[PDB]
DNA sequence: ATGAGACGCTGGCGATTAGCTAATCGCCAGCGTCTCATCTTTATGCGCC
């Protein structure tokens, strides 16, 4: 079961494609402006780590295989 | 009062491996008899409401 297949490089590429999206939708979501020269965020785009996410389905016997 | 979450060559060959109707034409077709009787029907020939 434990073939692992993964490289490191995928893992720093998955790395590099979450750092530019999150500016990329940061700025492509939120266009309008406020008073003060601040962007509206009509729409907040939200970085949830993978380590909760994980203990979640672990917690509560919502296993993925 | 820390220790899980992230899993391969396949497609494009050969080369097995397996299996099937169809289109063209030819051949060749159980048959032999008699008896006996039986009925019809036809060709021609003869008659007026």
């Amino acid at each position: 079961l434990d073939k692992a297949g993964f490289i490191k490089r995928q893992l720093v590429e998955t790395r590099q494609i979450t750092k530019h999206v999150a500016q990329i939708l940061d700025s492509r979501m939120n266009t309008k402006y406020d008073e003060n020269d601040k962007l509206i965020r009509e729409v907040k785009v939200i970085t949830l780590k993978s380590k909760l996410v994980s203990d979640f389905r672990k917690d509560f016997q919502f296993y993925k295989v």
